[PDB]
This record gives structure tokens, sequence and C-alpha cells, in this order.
RNA sequence: AUAACUCAAUUUGUAAAAAAGUUUUAGAGCUAGAAAUAGCAAGUUAAAAUAAGGCUAGUCCGUUAUCAACUUGAAAAAGUG
DNA sequence: CAATATCATTTTTTACAAATTGAGTTAT
DNA sequence: AAATGATATTG
């Protein structure tokens, strides 16, 4: 007797149900609470609204934060507790006045001076040391003994900001003997190519190296003091190499494989390997020369002083940096008074200005104030100040957005320094010199993550001893390697087939030879002798994998061919089936070692194979080269200490399908020959990996079968967005009230269907016009911003030139030019970036009617290829571009991608139709097979799209939220019908378990039986069945009722909000109550801190009040806001809550629970719905009439016949203009309540009524939003702008009814807030 | 529609780290002048907090997911038209 | 009161697993 | 990244 379908969006369920004549019943419900009406009428269609879901991210961001916070605050900790004993003896109340450093003198225990405790020290202290760095240096160089505080306070610093741990070892500043190092990089060179010296010339290498300039500029200039050497040039790109770049040796060397290199990547030293073993041995001394001036170098940019003149290269930077900044202050006040005094106290007195003044007192940064100052600077004579303002070097800070590139290895060099200058003095500096070193160094290893003891849902770092973890015991306590084996294998997938067993690592030799063999063993050949295509034998494969798989490390059909075939069974010719052109599988890890063990025999050696299968893993399930040491020391005895040295080097990472036991393990009972073995060798019938498991006279798949074995949990862990599976969610949990609605009886049918920068934009073209070495972006600079512009981001991912016909382009005319679709929209609705391409005119692709020709596919294959080396196209871009050299789009091709504009595939959505279908079928026949009570039919959106298109049951979203019930409901129907019509297409929307060119002409053509003519009858008929399908005389109309119908049952799902506590802001002091104490002891009116905290639910009290100096209780209904923060709190003991806030006698049983989005019905039908305690959102939805609807989208947009029907309805009804405002004032006048907005409005639309009807309706759709759902938001009629009207109080809903809904909205409960 | 391989792209989830930013305090401002107010001098650094907090006290946890009403439940979740 | 403007912590490195999509091979 | 609720300012 009826069906349901389903609208599924991120933001919205949309659903309806329908009986067999396609209408949507209406039933009476009872509505609960005091009121007056003890019953409704509800057309059962509708909505249900809610807020995007969130993913973990900014969740697990701010975790793994907090985590960086608690570690320094104990790396501190640390530190002190070591200085406690012999502090005490210097000063009794150091760390004690550090503290409090943050309170105001008022509040302090001890003298308001940290480091001194009086003033004239504290004011000399600052006086000889202005910066910490100039304390740094002086305690690292200086012999002198030191105050034990002053020692603290800069081990301290080094300890609190420590520089990142992104380099590994030991690190060595040799900053001085760079002007040699280049001078033997040079001459190493010059002797290996005795025929072409390069003249060393007294070329300044130290400072063009040394110098602020990017890498790449570095080397130009550096090559431009070098007579006719070009930086694309042997010595050009090794120096590209010394200033840590990427070069591409490869056209220098006449190779034909990508011979980059990186000095800082740990696989430099086997790319170099792979180099010098195609280049020869004699190139050696050349990277050697290339490395050694590289370590002099590697810090240019940081270091930026001679490492002669001191051990404290960086603080001296700092001290430079900020002498500079004196000298460069000094000048630029003297020249401002000289030549632009009029404006000095605005650049160093005021503030908001960005000038000086706003830069250190303001909030203004490096850039906002140098940004300022250019015109300043450059209006007056001074020449030296822009060449600083240009390096960015100008009046710097010491603490700046780019003290990044600082290793923690070079803050360790002056902590060291220090200590071991001062241990001569201080006894516990001798005796806990490495202690306090390991509290800079130490680091918990991402692969043990926290320290937990029980009670981290996180960690899972398992315990070698029970104490308290701290640097100093960490390896004693911590089992590091079970914490490492469980960071990987808690996350790594078990057999599906052997669920007990895990997964092999994807570079197992076994999972290889596995992998190989499964491909090899469906390889078929043929010779002008057999009369058949064979299989390879036994004995073929073994010697195909001796000899082929074992030395290539890619086998091609070009090598079966001619290295087996013909050279082992002299064949001239062969014809392979298996395989296309080579083969997927590869013995890589087999290659690998084989050159890391140099012993094939050993390899090959069957019994070797179990300590092989570990090794492999242990180079997968660790990747600290230390660990996989420790590992390997078992295998010592086998190979070479230099052996030993390159296996740990070696590492791999990925996970099979499939275990040890699955392959080699399991053996058939008839056979005692295991999965390997059959691959390996079965005779005649050459059986797969698919097959050996489903092969009922195998023992393989009964031994499987055997090992087999909540609703919110199963859907979380579905793969989509969170945002889609919160969707998901509310679809079922609607779907189950709509049953429990038709007094649980189950559709017959449940039709469900399913909806669809900057940053990573300038990146991707940066790198792709590096990676290609070319000039147009220095030649038409653009932003992060202006590549939204698709056409714009097109043209610079292809090199300013077009993509169809190698010529330029003129930046200047993209306007002229056509996005055309590779394979066209006519066959996929892609419209991503891997589908697009701009040319001058589409045209020049070739023909319409597929994907571009052979000529051009021909002509710039050759241009493409580089796009895809410059990652500036993908491999599917490419793929498809060049797709026409075989053969195009195939007729087939063609109506696959025409049925799959129909037919979902999305696995999200499948699972969505086999979690209903589960749910609606749970009854077995005598067979004891599911009985199918309900076909879960799942849609595409476009069925709907063209039949509203075809049929004219036009959709403006802007109008209401009514479309999502629409959209569900034309599901419910079109979905019915089209099965009704055509049963034979179950098997591809139903769920459960020369003729290209008819399933195309068909699947093109399958939404026909609506139509009338193309001529089809009236009533349309099931041709088997005889049952009726449509009836286009009162179907249709039936539709437009439905369609037409006005109240519709929408319903913002109500949600108590969760996340941060309030903005994040730290906000100064102020006398306000808004301001919220950072802490529990700071008083923001002294100290500031937070405002505008999120409310997590308002709620209702009654209560009475004091009111004046005698205290008289004054009654109060009135809405708290329940601040996120408060709730833990207010829930543990709502009365004791609201009493310390003033409220008193609370009526404890009157105190309602409101949600954000809570319903309240005023005056005129007029409802609101709650924002918080503090603010509401329009709570009425505005049922347009749907010629008036229809008549929107079409005035908006601008068949010839239907066309010339369709602008002359327009035209014929242009009185509609002035009837939807009318509706819209009626509606605003009503329950908006904007009257002012909706003044400007009438006025708006008062003097447009001259401008194109087009352009109106356009517009009249802006106006929607004055009358929308939710939270007023701005739009503009033309020009003219209208901000929001808001609902700044929230006493209206006091004595309004609470409206409490279902999900459906169908069941309410109508509260009357009279009391 | 399923399973294994291959190649690319994408998404979800986790861990370990870094640089800033922001907030109070500390870096004697000084000469007029009763005063409000002038002139001039200074500025680059640091201590500490970075969800308030929590008990399980860990170098842990603290922003995701889930949520009308009524009766039932610690809860999840059931029952009610 | 209720109109109206301003406001919102940013970024960066390394290490790992799983699904998914879509172009190919081989199968149930 | 918007947009939408907080908030101080304003008329």
């Amino acid at each position: 007797k009826y069906s349901i379908g389903l609208a599924i969006g991120t933001n919205s369920v949309g659903w309806a149900v329908i009986t067999d004549e396609y209408k949507v019943p209406s039933k009476k419900f009872k509505v609960l609470g005091n009121t007056d009406r003890h019953s409704i009428k509800k057309n059962l269609i509708g909505a249900l609204l809610f807020d995007s879901g969130e993913t973990a991210e900014a969740t697990r961001l701010k975790r793994t934060a907090r985590r960086r916070y608690t570690r320094r605050k104990n790396r501190i900790c640390y530190l002190q507790e070591i200085f406690s004993n012999e502090m005490a003896k210097v000063d009794d109340s150091f760390f004690h006045r550090l503290e409090e450093s943050f309170l105001v003198e008022e509040d302090k225990k001890h003298e308001r001076h940290p480091i001194f405790g009086n003033i004239v020290d504290e004011v000399a202290y600052h006086e000889k040391y202005p910066t910490i760095y100039h304390l740094r240096k002086k305690l690292v160089d200086s012999t002198d003994k030191a105050d034990l505080r002053l020692i603290y306070l800069a081990l301290a610093h080094m300890i609190k900001f420590r520089g990142h741990f992104l380099i590994e070892g030991d690190l060595n500043p040799d900053n001085s003997d760079v002007d040699k190092l280049f001078i033997q990089l040079v001459q190493t060179y010059n002797q290996l190519f005795e025929e072409n010296p390069i003249n060393a010339s007294g070329v300044d290498a130290k400072a063009i190296l040394s110098a602020r300039l990017s890498k790449s500029r570095r080397l130009e200039n550096l090559i431009a003091q070098l007579p006719g050497e070009k930086k694309n040039g042997l010595f050009g790109n090794l120096i590209a190499l010394s200033l840590g770049l990427t070069p591409n040796f490869k056209s220098n060397f006449d190779l034909a494989e990508d011979a980059k290199l990186q000095l800082s990547k740990d696989t430099y030293d086997d790319d170099l390997d792979n180099l010098l073993a195609q280049i020869g041995d004699q190139y050696a001394d050349l990277f050697l020369a290339a490395k050694n001036l590289s370590d002099a170098i590697l810090l240019s940019d940081i270091l930026r002083v001679n490492t002669e003149i001191t051990k404290a290269p960086l603080s001296a930077s700092m001290i430079k940096r900020y002498d500079e900044h004196h000298q460069d202050l000094t000048l630029l006040k003297a020249l401002v008074r000289q030549q632009l005094p009029e404006k000095y106290k605005e650049i160093f007195f005021d503030q908001s200005k960005n000038g000086y003044a706003g830069y250190i007192d303001g909030g203004a940064s490096q850039e906002e104030f140098y940004k300022f100052i250019k015109p300043i600077l450059e209006k007056m004579d001074t020449e030296e100040l822009l060449v600083k303002l240009n390096r960015e070097d100008l009046l710097r800070k010491q603490r700046t957005f780019d003290n990044g590139s600082i290793p923690h290895q070079i803050h360790l060099g002056e902590l060291h320094a220090i200590l071991r200058r001062q241990e001569d003095f201080y006894p516990f500096l001798k005796d806990n010199r490495e202690k306090i070193e390991k509290i800079l160094t130490f680091r918990i290893p991402y692969y043990v993550g926290p320290l937990a003891r029980g009670n981290s849902r996180f960690a899972w770092m398992t315990r070698k001893s029970e104490e308290t973890i701290t640097p100093w015991n960490f390896e004693e306590v911590v089992d590091k390697g079970a914490s490492a084996q469980s960071f990987i294998e808690r996350m790594t997938n078990f057999d599906k087939n052997l669920p007990n067993e895990k997964v092999l690592p994807k570079h197992s030799l076994l999972y290889e030879y596995f992998t190989v063999y499964n491909e090899l063993t469906k390889v078929k050949y043929v010779t002008e002798g057999m009369r058949k295509p064979a299989f390879l034998s036994g004995e073929q494969k073994k010697a195909i994998v001796d000899l082929l798989f074992k030395t290539n490390r890619k086998v091609t059909v070009k090598q079966l061919k001619e290295d087996y075939f013909k050279k082992i069974e002299c064949f001239d010719s062969v014809e392979i089936s298996g395989v296309e052109d080579r083969f997927n599988a590869s013995l890589g890890t087999y290659h690998d070692l084989l050159k890391i063990i140099k012993d094939k025999d050993f390899l090959d050696n069957e019994e070797n194979e179990d300590i092989l299968e570990d090794i492999v893993l242990t180079l997968t399930l660790f990747e600290d080269r230390e660990m996989i040491e420790e590992r390997l020391k078992t295998y010592a005895h086998l190979f070479d200490d230099k052996v030993m040295k390159q296996l740990k080097r070696r590492r791999y990472t990925g996970w099979g399908r499939l275990s040890r036991k699955l392959i080699n393990g399991i053996r058939d009972k008839q056979s005692g020959k295991t999965i390997l073995d059959f691959l390996k060798s079965d005779g005649f019938a050459n059986r797969n990996f698919m097959q050996l498991i489903h092969d009922d006279s195998l023992t393989f798949k009964e031994d499987i079968q055997k090992a087999q074995v909540s609703l919110h949990e199963h859907i979380a862990n579905l793969a989509g967005s969170p945002a889609i599976k919160k969707g998901i969610l509310q679809t079922v949990k609607v779907v189950d009230e709509l049953v429990k609605v038709m007094g649980r009886h189950k559709p017959e049918n449940i039709v469900i269907e399913m909806a669809r920068n900057s940053r990573e934009r300038m990146k991707r073209i940066e790198e792709g016009i590096k990676e290609l070495g070319s000039q147009i972006l220095k030649e038409h600079p653009v932003e992060n911003t202006q590549l939204q512009n698709e056409k714009l981001y097109l043209y610079y991912l292809q090199n300013g030139r077009d993509m169809y016909v190698d010529q330029e382009l003129d930046i200047n005319r993209l306007s002229d030019y056509d996005v055309d679709a590779i394979v066209p929209q006519s066959f996929l609705k892609d419209d991503s970036i891997d589908n697009k391409v701009l040319t001058r005119s589409d045209k020049n692709r070739g023909k319409s009617d597929n994907v571009p020709s052979e000529e051009v596919v021909k002509k710039m294959k050759n241009y493409w290829r580089q796009l895809l080396n410059a990652k500036l196209i993908t491999q599917r871009k490419f793929d498809n571009l060049t797709k026409a050299e075989r053969g195009g789009l195939s007729e087939l091709d063609k109506a696959g991608f025409i049925k799959r504009q129909l037919v979902e595939t999305r696995q999200i959505t499948k699972h969505v139709a086999q979690i209903l279908d589960s749910r609606m079928n749970t009854k077995y026949d005598e067979n004891d097979k599911l009985i199918r009570e309900v076909k879960v039919i799942t849609l595409k959106s476009k069925l709907v799209s063209d039949f509203r298109k075809d049929f004219q049951f036009y959709k403006v979203r802007e109008i209401n939220n009514y479309h999502h019930a629409h959209d569900a409901y034309l599901n419910a129907v079109v979905g019915t019908a089209l099965i009704k019509k055509y049963p034979k297409l179950e098997s591809e929307f139903v769920y459960g378990d020369g003729k290209a060119t008819a399933k195309y002409f068909f699947y093109s053509n399958i939404m026909n039986f609506f139509k009338t003519e193309i001529k089809r009858p009236l009533i349309e008929t099931n041709g088997e069945t005889g049952e009726i399908v449509w009836d286009k005389g009162r179907d249709f109309a039936t539709v437009r009722k439905v369609l037409s119908m006005p109240q519709v049952n929408i319903v913002k799902k109500t949600e108590v909000q969760t996340g941060g506590f309030s903005k994040e802001s730290i906000l100064p002091k102020r006398n306000s109550d808004k301001l919220i104490a950072r802490k529990k002891d700071w008083d923001p009116k002294k100290y500031g801190g937070f405002d505008s905290p999120t409310v997590a639910y308002s709620v209702l009290v009654v209560a009475k009040v004091e009111k004046g100096k005698s205290k008289k209780l004054k009654s109060v209904k009135e809405l708290l806001g329940i601040t996120i923060m408060e709730r833990s709190s207010f829930e543990k003991n709502p009365i004791d809550f609201l009493e310390a806030k003033g409220y008193k006698e609370v009526k404890k049983d009157l105190i309602i629970k409101l949600p954000k989005y809570s319903l309240f019905e005023l005056e005129n039908g007029r409802k609101r719905m709650l924002a918080s305690a503090g603010e509401l959102q329009k709570g009425n939805e505005l049922a347009l009439p749907s010629k008036y609807v229809n008549f929107l989208y079409l005035a908006s947009h601008y068949s010839p016949e239907d066309n010339e029907q369709k602008q002359l309805f327009v035209e014929q009804h242009k009185h509609y203009l002035d009837e939807i405002i009318e509706q819209i004032s009626e509606f605003s006048k009503r329950v908006i309540l904007a009257d002012a907005n909706l003044d400007k409005v009438l006025s708006a639309y008062n003097k447009h009524r001259d401008k194109p009807i087009r352009e109106q309706a356009e517009n009249i759709i802006h106006l929607f939003t004055l009358t929308n759902l939710g939270a007023p938001a701005a739009f503009k009629y033309f020009d003219t702008t209208i901000d929001r009207k808001r609902y700044t109080s929230t006493k209206e809903v006091l004595d309004a009814t609470l409206i409490h809904q279902s999900i459906t909205g169908l069941y309410e409960t109508r509260i009357d807030l009279s009391q």
C-alpha cells in the first residue's frame, strides 16, 4: 500500500511517503502538552535540516598541541629541579619570582624584579644584555665565572625554544673555509674536465653563496661570474646541489632516466650509487667536492657570522639583527626629523598606523610594517634601507615567524658550550651536564605516542617496568620495540578470509612470489604450430621466473618472446594472452636484497625463507635504523659488517591483503599442496587465487568459510565524510519513524539518493613551473586568490599555451577562449580540473563526439608528458587526453558512461542501501533464504533533475527548504515507476542478489515512457504484467498537487553545542563583566582574558531575585545561557549553579532545557527558533505558489518551439513580478517583522521596474534571503545592500508555545510557556 | 556485483615535533608646569598562561561522533500517538 | 530599549594505517 | 572560508 523516497544530503534528509496512484497521504496526529489542540493533520512529506557534521581534525590538532604545552612546562620543571639545591644557596626565591612574573605587584608575594629582586641590578642586566642572545653569547664565549641565575635563564631559553628535529645526528658549523671549499669543487672538476677548465678567478663564492637571497638566486649570480658556463651545465647543477636544491643531472650525462639527487634526503647515498655506476666512479670526487662545500654553507640563511669569532653563531646573528636595528632606527629617526617631520609622531607615536610604533607596540606584522614605509623610504634620500627591506632584513625583531629553519643541534651547541664553560666553577653542572642536554634532546618517538597508564583511549605504548618515565630512564622503562610494532600492527588489517591472521608486508618475498605466479598462471602463448593457445608449465614458469623475474626488476612481453620463447623454445613468433606490454607483478624485494647481500644462491635457498620473511617484516614494521639494527643482530653471522650497514638503510612500507597461512601455509587435504603450490604447478588447469578459493573440488573454501564470525557504531565505521555519515544516520532514524507512522507496515519500496583551494594551487604552479624551467611566474606574477578564476588557473597549469594546438596564449584574452572537456560532458558529468582544458576554441580538439583527435594526440603528446612530469596534469588527465591512440571511445565505453549517469556506483551509497535492506528484510523462508519484503531502489539525482526539466516541476533552492522534500517525493515516484515499467532493470537499481549501440540508445531513452510524443499512449503499462505504470491524464496533476502543497514538514534538528568554550583571542584588561578568567585566580579587570563564550544550551529559570538595598525578592522568568564551560558544573547541581548566579527559590521542576534551534510559535502563526539564550533565528517557511516558482526559473533563464512557448509564458505573465513581491511583503510583515528592511526592499524593486525581465527575476531570488528560515543574513537587491534584521532578545518566546518535534515533525508536544 | 595485482589521485583516522601570535609583569623615561598639557627620550628582550579544568594523578585526559517530548534506563537504547 | 558596526589564533615538519576512485591484468 | 552569534558602539 506504500513506498518511501529519501533525499540524503550533508545538511538535509528530505523524505516522502507515496501510495499506488503516486498520491502522498495526509493523516491526523495526536498533539501532546497543555494545549488547546489535541491533534493536527500532516501531509506525509518533509525534511530534517541540521548543521554539517565535522571531522576529528580540529579536535586532534588541539589535542596534540595540549600535549606539547605540558611536555615543555615539564622540560622547564626538569632543569629547575636540578638547580634547586645550589640555587637555594645563591637566591632563596628566584624560581618563585619567576612563576609569579605574570602577577601584578599588588598580587606578587615577592619583589617585582624577577632576576635579582631589586631595581639597580635588574636595570643593569638589561643595559648590558638588551636581549637574552647577548647573554647566550657572553656565557658561551667568556671564561669568567657567571651568576648561577644568568646561567639557568639561557639554559631555559634554549630548552624552552629548542628548534626543530627535522635533521638527524650531529651538526658542527664550519662557515669559514667556503672560499677554499669552492676552489676545491672548481679544481676536482677542472681535473676531470681536463678540456674546459672553470676559471676560479678570485670569484667571491663565500659572499654570493653565504648571501641572503634564495638558493636559485645565489646559483644565478655565482655562475654569472663564470664565463660561458650555463646553470644547466654540469658545474651549475653541482652548485644547485651544494645550495640544498634538487637538480636533474640527466641531459648533462646523456642518460634516459631522472638522475635527480638531494644531499638532505636519506636516499642520496643510493641515488648517487645508481648515477656513479651509470657515468663512472671517476665522478665520485666531484660529488665529494660538492658534499664538502655543502657542510660549510648548509646553514648560511641562519648563521650569517664567521664561526672563527664565536662558538655561538646563532645568538651573534641575532645580536646583529639587533645592532642593525639600532643603527637603522637612529638614522631613520634623524632622516624623518629632517625631510618628513610633519608625519614623525604618526611613525613613532601612533599604534593603529602600522608605523614602527604599530610594529613594536601595536599588532603590525614585519610585512605590514615593511609594506607601510616602502613609500616613505623612497620619497626621501635612503638607498641602503630599501636594499634591506627587499632582503626582508630592515628593522628585524629577534623572535620572528621564520626562526623555524633553526635545528635544535645549533641551540644544543650553545647550551653545551655554556655548561662546558661553567662546570669548571659549578660541580652540579659537571655531574649533570649530560642530564641537562637530554632535556633539550629527548623527544617521545611518534611510534610511542602518549606515555599513558590506562586512561588514554589514544595511547598504545607498553611498559618494560612500572616507574615514572623521564628523558633519562625512557629506554629502560618504555619497551620501545613492542610499542613500535604496536603503533603499526594496531592499524593494519587482519585477513578477511582467515580473520585470525595478520596481513603480510606488501614487500614480503613470498608475497611477491605469490603475486607474480598468480599473474604468470593465466599467461597464454600460441605459435604457427599448436592448434590452440596453451598455459605455462610448472617447469616453464620456474624457468621464466629463474631467467626473467630474478634478473630483470621488470619483465616485458618483448622480453618474454625474445629472452625466453626465442632462446629456449626456438619460436620466431609467439602470441601472449594473459599479460599486456609488461608484468604488473615484480620480484622487487628479491633484486634489492640481491644487490645488498650480493649472494643470489642464499635468496634462492628455500631454507633461509623464514629469516628473509622476518628481515623484510622488520624492514616494514620499524623506520628507526637503530631498532632495525637491533632486530637484525641474530643475522650477524650470515653477512659482512658492510652488508648489515646497507641492509638497515633498506626500509619498506605497505601491507598486503592476505596472510602467510592463506598463500603458502594452508594445504589441500587430497593434494597436501598450498595455494602457492597450485599457482606454481597445477598441471593442465593453471588455476587462479580467486578460483582455488571457490573450486568445490579443493579443500580451500570450507577451510576458509570456517573462520568467519550496533547501528551508530556501524555507520561511524563506514568510509565517507563524517558530514555524510551524519546524513546516513538520520535517513535511517527517519525511515524507522515512517514505518512506526504507517502502524509498523514496511514500504514495498524505499528509494534512496545522495548528493555529490588557493594555498595548494600556487604550490602546484610554483613547483610545476620550477620542475619545468620556465619564466611565466617571474613574468606575470599571480596570488593565491587570483587562481580561483578557473580559466586563469588552467592557463598557468598549461604554461600559458594552448592544450590542443602548440602556440602561445594572451593572459589578457581568456574571456575569448574555451574551457573544453576531454571526455565530453555528454558522457561524464565530471567538471573538475582533471577533465578540463583551455583552448582558443573547442573545435581544435577534433570531433565533438569523442576524446581529442589522433592528429592532436600526435602533435601534443610530447607536450602533455612534460605537464604530467611537472605534476601540472594527473596520470588520469594524461591517460584520457591520449586515449584516442587506443581507438579512443569504443561504442561500448560510450554506452558504459551513459548508464553510469543514472546507475549509482559510489560505495558510500551502496552501504546505505545494504543497511536499510538488512533492517527492512529480517525474515527467512522454508529454504532458509532471506525474504525481500522491501526493495531498496537507489537513484542518481540526474533522473529527477531531467524529470523536473522535461515536465516543468522547476526547482529554485533559494525560495524555501521544501525542495529537499519534493526531490525525495519525485525520487519515490520515478523510482517506483522505472522498475514497475522495466522489471528487468531490478538487477541494477534494486539492492540484493552493435549491442553497445542499443544499450546506449536504450539507457539514453529509458525515461521516455512518461512522454506522450518524442507517439506513446496516454496510459502506460508493463508489457509483461499488464500492471499500469503511468497515466499522463491524471498522474502529472497529482505530482503538481503534491509539489504545490503548502504544509510540508520542515524540521531543524535541535543540537546542544559542543566544542571550544569561547573565542580564542585573549583580550586586554577592561572593566567588563563579559571578560572570562584565563585561569581561576586571574581577575580579568587586572589581567584580561576571554569573551564570546559558546552557549551549550539555554535554560528557562523561573525564580526570585533580590531588588534594591533592603533585598525585596522580585519574581522573574528568563532564559539563562549555560556556556560549554559552565555545563559540567550546571549539570552536577542545577539548583546550586543558579543560586550562586543570584536566582532564589528556583522552581526546579519548571527548568526547561532549550537546545539551539528550539521552536516557538507566536502570534500570527509566526514562529522563532532559539540561537542562544540571547538571540532567535527566523522560524517560518514561505510556501510560494508553483506558478510563481516556475516563472522565477524561466524568467531568470533568459527545443525552439518549447523555447518560444516559454519566453511567451514569461512576457504574457509579467504581472507575476508585482504579485510575488506581495507574497513576500504579506509574509515579511506577518512573521519576519523587518519593517525598515522591507521598505528598502519595496523601494529597491520600484526603481528597477524599468529593467529587463530576466535581471529583475535573478534578484527577486536574492529577496527570498529576507524570508528564509534560520539566521538573518545580508543580501543585495541590485546594488542596494540590505543588512540583516536580527532578533537580539528572547523574551517574546517566554510567553510563546515551545514546540517539541519528532525527526519527521509528525508527532508534536506543544507547551504554552504561561508559567 | 565481488576477490588479488598494477599505476595515479583522493579521503578518513592517529602519533611525534617546530616558529609565531596573543595576554599580564619586568626592563627608573626625562625636563619644564599647580594642572590638565607640552616638548624630547625609548622601542627589537624575557618570565609565565595558551582552552577554565578533571581524577583515574598518567611527562594522562579535556573542542570529533551521538541528542525533541513523555514513561524506562548508568548508558546505549526501549516503550508511547 | 533597538539599530549598527567589528570580530573571529596562524603556520610548519616528520612518521603510519584504512578506505575510495578509475585506468588496466586475471578470476567467481 | 564563510557566516553567524557576541560584543561594544552608536544614534
